[PDB]
């Protein structure tokens, strides 16, 4: 269909709206925050962070194209000291 391509201009980064925009449209109603480019050299090229009210955090992975690649859920215990 439309591709994940434009640019909303109320948004402070590049890919941060693209891909928000893809999920919003993925998630009912969910926690949807603006996202940040993940590891250049790869297939996952943009991290989308989503969270269902049912408490669950997923963050959607995708290409160089926005193809969602796959959801695997994302959590916070995994610290680095």
């Amino acid at each position: 269909g439309a591709m994940a391509f434009d640019g909303e201009d109320e948004v402070t980064g590049p890919d941060a709206d693209r891909a928000r925009a893809a999920a919003v449209q993925a998630v009912p109603g969910g926690t949807a925050g603006e996202v940040e480019t993940e590891t250049g050299e790869g297939a996952a090229a943009y991290g989308v962070l989503v969270t269902r009210p049912d408490g669950t955090r997923v963050e959607v992975h995708l290409d160089r194209d926005f193809r969602v690649l796959d959801t695997e859920p994302a959590d916070g215990d995994g610290g680095l000291e």
